[PDB]
């Protein structure tokens, strides 16, 4: 079969404060889920095994995707079956693929755990550890709750100063799944550059979940390392802890603290989010989300709004932001 | 429901004279209808309400999207029911929906009423007031033959020299439609900047059809007036009156006349254009379009051949162009 | 009908060196077949005529086509019938989309023909001679085997220095085909530019080929030439023999010679590629392909590693490359 799907997720949001201490407000992107259009297929070839392919794109409904539609955010073929799943192609890396889903408002918004986030200003395409271009994935089967995932994505000698593997990416996770109960390790290396000198980014992240029913708590460790070559280091250690909760047989409330420290500059950030989802169907929700970010000393961290305002806030400086907006599944 | 549409509109082309007076022709596109792929869909919540999105972009048939296929049509999703519908993302702002339906040949080609256009070389991203990022509008239900539209978009804070609010978007209609007749006024301002210097963009648009069975006619008549802050416009009044008949059960026949009264540069400007549409089913149609265009004085319009030529020509020159096509639906 | 398809082909490949002589390794694309994403649709409009259109982009499944989606492989709108077929709109001109059948490998991978190439390093869009925009092309009905196609591209005034008609292409075929035996005979010229210099592209291309079941014989013969008008040229030879044969029921083999007799550099290349495409099912197969180019003298011809290396080498250098891969259409 092949499968047309996708998500307009559009909202109206604001900041009080941006690199100039003004508000800013409008329409935005990617408050619930992130927005994207796809398109997928899988083949029986018989004797358990099975072909597939992924394209997948963010859509930007504020702007009309005006930079140019890609498939960037998936765009695999693959080979399943008894083994697992080996796929081709740029993806998420089994570390973020696994880990991300300890992070209650899924990786977008306002809300989210902000570590996976390109710290050292790295040079790289993909220095937040998200995505790898030139990535080949395998993942195990479960079997009696034991599961796992590895991947090595190709630099193909990209060069930036003195680092001539770029892109490089090895890593992997152990998990144990058994429906109520989550819990990873992952950890994964990166080749980069800093500055133009190059740098090697590490990543160990923890994290753990369990769904009681009535609520669920959710936990997540990291620290990420961009270590260069000559000396000198960017590392930083972040935190979150959450809860969510039904409310009513449409909604779902989900409250999320994280802390931030960042070596480099002797600060950290700390940040409460507060979210509401109102499902109208299956396929249909409202929701909204409620942030307060407070940088302290040297910090700049400023929230994820798509679409109306990401970029920093001034030292130490405390930001306010809500988004409040639709999802359209199809 | 998820509905995949678009419309390939390819044709041959001609203008007599270009910037240099000399004549181009090739291979261009959108004579009849703009050229299009998209996605839209709608999902019934029960109760009356629906939720939808709608995904469209334009097709460049004689280069392949060559320079990279989006959405910058419209990019929404909606809500709607028995209080009308809200939109939200990229889309036709409701003052440019509403009014071009007035022009026969349709807001595209070589024959269609300029009104809607960057008069003043404004810095906007879209200062011919056809579409707007950013925008949330509102539709009213057709109440015995009444209805009305209305829009907002947000200016995010982007500025361009002393406008920091470039980009904004406030506007609407109000109109009567019973079927054969209709006419309606539109109202809009836009926020933007001519030689990085604040200006407001204001623009009156007045249009009414009758529908006679055997024939239809229809006017347009519109004021664009970019008033910059510390002094100073660049007016534009604009006028259409058109004509159309079915010939004989598969023909359409067309004539418009427009007149440009461009008050910065004390020139006017007059077009006629006849047009044939012939329909070889109810998605594929052959056609042609004809067009003269005469400015006087100072006056440096052209006609819009797109894929061919749709720049200016010499001051005070006139140009002749000529489209013929075919455009399929599916 | 409305038809969506596609193919994904992705790979790891290597070649052991580049142009500064170092081995490269990676996951690239294309192998077997160029990955691709379109979309196509066929209308009856009665009497035996039926309209078309066809959307083809390019799929870089190793970077989610991170330079953005387009329809540049073809963007076609057509009528049909007993006279033939006549399409509007980018695509494969008439003597590439005839004389590329006789390629064993198809015009895609390190085992290809390299004879439409851009040999002069001529400055025009489409100066390898594979397609173009604004193109109409014509292709005759088969009758009794015979058959032709005959394409016409505008170059609307493209200028280039001395050039003005840049990107013009007239070109055609005549063949016979009747199911083992193909022959095809196709001639053609594009202007262009050669370091801000008006050029013609002339090129004249002999293919044959005969499939007698257990094995197939292609042959190919090409010269073509950039003269330029104010005089010298830069005239390379072509020429390519090549087999294949079904292997075991599922299996395929395919081993083709080729030579580049390049006059501008009095320099020859030599080519030998080896393949096996191994299929899992009519639409999923995995690949290999084996190549070896010698450079003699003053060449500096490189394999074409898509995705991962496809740069030239050092002068009169030998180069290895490997693709192994999987190719899924859908
Ligand atoms: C960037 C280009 C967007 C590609 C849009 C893919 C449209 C697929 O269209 C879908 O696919 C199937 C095949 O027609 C059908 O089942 C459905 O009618 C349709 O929903
Ligand atoms: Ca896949
Ligand atoms: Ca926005
Ligand atoms: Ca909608
Ligand atoms: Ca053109
Ligand atoms: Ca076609
Ligand atoms: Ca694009
Ligand atoms: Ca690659």
């Amino acid at each position: 079969s092949v499968t047309l799907f996708g998500i307009v997720d559009t909202n109206v949001a604001y900041v009080n404060k941006d690199a100039a201490g003004d508000s800013r407000y409008g329409l935005g992107t990617s408050g619930a889920s992130t927005s994207r259009l796809g398109l997928r297929g899988t083949e029986d070839l018989g004797g358990g095994l099975k072909a597939g392919f992924w394209l997948e794109g963010e859509i930007f409904g504020d702007d009309g995707n005006a930079s140019g539609f890609n498939f960037k955010r998936r765009s695999t073929v693959s080979l399943s079956g008894n083994f697992g799943e080996v796929r081709l192609g740029r993806d998420l890396v089994p570390t973020s693929q696994k880990l991300t889903s300890y992070d209650l408002f899924s990786a977008t918004g306002i809300g989210p755990f902000m570590g996976f986030r390109n710290w050292a200003a790295g040079q790289g395409a993909d220095d937040n550890g998200i995505r790898a271009n030139n990535l080949i994935s395998y993942y195990t089967p479960n079997f009696g709750g034991f599961n796992a995932g590895f991947g090595y994505a190709f630099d193909e000698k990209q060069t930036i100063g003195t680092a001539d593997s770029v892109g490089r990416y090895i890593g992997g996770y152990v998990a144990y799944d058994n429906g109520p109960l989550s819990a990873s390790l992952g950890l994964a290396q990166q080749k980069t550059a800093v500055g133009g000198l190059a740098t090697d980014r590490d990543e160990i992240t923890l994290g753990a979940s369990y769904n009681f029913g009535v609520a669920k708590l959710s936990g997540l460790l990291q620290q990420t390392k961009f270590k260069r070559d000559i000396g000198g280091d960017i590392k930083t250690n972040s935190y979150m802890l959450g809860a969510s909760a039904p409310v009513g047989g449409v909604g779902e409330v989900k409250l999320q603290y994280a802390l931030y420290d960042q070596k480099a500059i002797d600060s950290k950030a700390h940040q409460i989010t507060l979210g509401y989802v109102h499902n109208l169907s299956k396929r249909t929700a409202l929701y909204g989300n409620l942030a307060f970010l407070k940088n302290k000393d040297a910090s700049t961290l400023g929230l994820q709004a798509k679409g109306v305002y990401a970029g920093g806030v001034q030292a130490g400086e405390s930001q306010t932001g809500v988004q409040v907006g639709i999802r359209h599944a199809f």
